[PDB]
């Protein structure tokens, strides 16, 4: 129930800092012969069961994702409801303020959180009895895994891309038969997508996802959300029959062509190069001089030329994973045309590759802190937020159960996860230049 | 065995029912009121005949199994046939002037037996109050057609050629027939089509190999027996192989192909490079041609215009995805392989159907506009008597089981069908106008 505490997963002394790894590793080895295959198991298995708990379970998928914007309904006894500046209404997620990567990390967090609780259930009722212990240690050892979304992907050995997860973009998945040596049951991927059981906008009350605005070359447009039963990346178009928009399917390949084609929001005129996803990302962790302000939001900006900030970097992986283009653009751009769930803040937490995502941009502020050690909320534009209440997630302090604030977070060991790259903090500089430097 | 093909029997209630456009069909269906009993039907018994068994020789995959690989029997005709370049080939006629009306044959067999599976379904299924208009809906059911050179509409004239609305969705609902007013979701038999292992896997003698290709003068095995589902566009070179197990369905990517128009040929020296519907006006308004050289790409064996095999055969690559190999930057956009750029193994997409249906609609304008145009050049006259292997029929003059011939086919309303727009032979030319130029 209520208050519902977020801690992180318990610690156990034999398991010190367990590692959010890469999800492509971490999906390779999983189902390389070296492997048990257990924790690939359990992420399935846990996902699934959240994904298929009711809308008044506010540990549902459903209500997890809604903590972040639509439906904007309560959670953990927090009120929903809230409208921005504009006077339209508004979710709990912070944008566009220094809090920006504080609050996301104990979203992730409770994401994480969740999971382990559920994998621990399944293996009370679904493992042998004498391997129940074996399980329950792969349990302690998982954590979310991240995408790494600025890393080119494996290709093999006898022959330069930014993709989506491999297991995302696997329809169905094979896990293990607990007790059941050798034999595997294929399986709806709960990474794949997200859906209900009817079209989103006829859930009951006050549950139902609504079409949401966007502008477009400078006319609104209605993001047909509550036409969908199931998430989509680039499937929503102007003019296609309502029927498609269903389930307009996880466009994979236009994600993957939109991360290396990098079509930048942002007016780069007057810019030495237009750098690629990667080489953002490499100035993002390099660039020194840089106060916490900067770094974080959007809301410190005119702006900086050559590189840019975290958040305006997060913000472009979501439109090119979701697709930006609900009406039909220009020939040149009939190539990327298509709108869905991730390049939209009210349901993008809907599409199972947020969590990923928000998982490397939690990472990518790690490493930044790692690199940038004495700059948290203490310039003169950040300071302001920094004792924001991080609604709605709940912590015991006092004797009292207080909303999370973001000095709470500042050390992400705390919560009892680490990434391999911030770990061996001596080797960081040189490691960012591995994966990120041209 | 052997299986006779005759078209859907003929009803004196159902004079010659006609073929649709499938997106019109699909609107008819769905959207002024729920008038569904057409869409159930196909889509019930397109399920039905999907999940026969492989010794079935009636079910999805032994009949898709006609074309190409596995390359097996059918009907009591042996398989191990090879094609001009010493390959294992299956039964299709490519790249000879009887391809139209081999297929002409292939598509009535399908829909020949998906309409006796509705008759099974209408039985089995269809309370007594419910047979009469059940019934009538099966009979007046033809195998649809997807219009690849007509614009999408609108909800209105549209601006892009589309894949079939029915194609891209993955469920479709259907009613329910003992409950007016109730429906169901159900996964889409349009959509894709899989086996229930890896291809590759298949019992003996059924596992699909992959299948080698050409790209860029160099060699690749497409992966198909790594693919438990068919895709579009989603088998790329240097992807983990869980990937090519269901590839999806890539239809953006198809859609984009249809209306960017890479054509394979060289144009060089062309008045201009046509798009898709252009192309098609060009081969059903340019006057003078011969059978041959409507027909077949043999005819030329390599001038603005473009014979109806070497548009299919764009249009295959343009729907299954035809770059493997992953391309330079400038062509990434088009990356990725399918089922329906390559012979052996496309008649698995289900769409394979649909634009097969097509081709025999635009042979059937071609045929219409140029009466007596008909393998009596001297080049298509030698292949006028081929037997159209596997498909048997029952000859009523001699009372004998033999082979199709073409000229069998030559009036396709023999098979119990027509189309629209050869309904009306002083229409048929401002009709081609009207949708195509
Ligand atoms: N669409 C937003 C980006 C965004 C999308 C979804 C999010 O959850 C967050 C940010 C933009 O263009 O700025
Ligand atoms: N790939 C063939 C076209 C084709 C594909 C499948 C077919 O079934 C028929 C033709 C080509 O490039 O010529």
């Amino acid at each position: 129930g209520s208050p519902y505490l977020i801690t992180g997963i318990p610690k156990d002394p034999k398991h010190p800092l367990p590692i959010r790894k890469d999800i492509d590793d971490w999906y390779l080895e999983q189902t390389s012969a070296g492997s048990n295959r257990i924790q690939l198991t359990l992420f399935v298995e846990a996902l699934t069961v959240i994904q298929n708990r009711p809308l008044n379970d506010q540990l549902s998928y459903f209500r997890l994702a809604g903590i972040h914007g639509a439906p904007w309904t309560e959670w953990d006894g927090v009120p929903g409801g809230q409208k921005d500046s504009k006077g339209n209404p508004t979710g709990f997620a912070v944008h566009n303020n220094y809090t920006f990567p504080t609050w996301h990390r104990v979203y992730v967090t409770l994401y994480e959180q969740v999971i382990y609780e559920a994998m621990l259930d399944f293996i009370k009722q679904n493992v042998p009895q004498n391997g129940k212990a074996d399980w329950e240690n792969e349990a302690k050892q998982w954590r979310l895994p991240y995408w790494d979304f600025a890393r080119f992907a494996r290709h093999g050995h006898d022959n330069d891309e930014l993709r989506l997860p491999i297991l995302v973009t696997m329809p169905m998945v094979k896990v293990l038969v607990p007790g059941q040596p050798g034999k595997q049951l294929s399986k709806p991927n709960p990474l794949y997508r997200f859906q209900m059981q009817t079209l989103m906008g006829t859930l009951e009350r006050p549950y139902a996802i609504t079409s949401q605005k966007t502008e477009e070359h400078g006319w609104s447009f209605d993001l047909p959300f509550d036409k969908c039963q199931s998430t989509t990346k680039y499937g929503l178009l102007e003019n296609y029959n309502a029927d498609v928009w269903a389930d307009g399917g996880q466009n994979w390949l236009r994600a993957n062509l939109a991360l290396n084609e990098h079509p930048w929001y942002q007016n780069l005129d007057g810019w030495d190069s237009v750098p690629t996803l990667q080489d953002m990302t490499f100035r993002l962790l390099t660039t020194g001089g840089l106060n916490w302000g900067e770094f974080s939001s959007t809301r410190y900006d005119q702006a900086p030329k050559n590189w840019m900030n975290l958040e305006a970097i997060h913000n472009n992986v979501h439109n090119w994973v979701g697709g930006f283009m609900f009406s039909r653009p220009g020939r040149h751009d009939l190539k990327l045309w298509g709108a869905g769930h991730m390049s939209s803040v009210p349901v993008a937490a809907y599409d199972p590759i947020f969590w990923l995502h928000h998982c490397n941009i939690d990472r990518l502020t790690a490493i930044w802190q790692t690199v940038n050690s004495g700059s948290w909320f203490n310039d003169d534009k950040s300071k302001v937020s920094k004792d924001d209440d991080l609604r709605p997630f709940h912590r015991f302090c006092t004797r009292k159960v207080v909303f999370f604030r973001s000095d709470d977070v500042k050390d992400w060991r705390s919560l009892n996860y680490d990434y391999a790259i911030t770990k061996d903090a001596s080797r960081i500089r040189k490691e960012i230049s591995d994966l990120y430097g041209q």
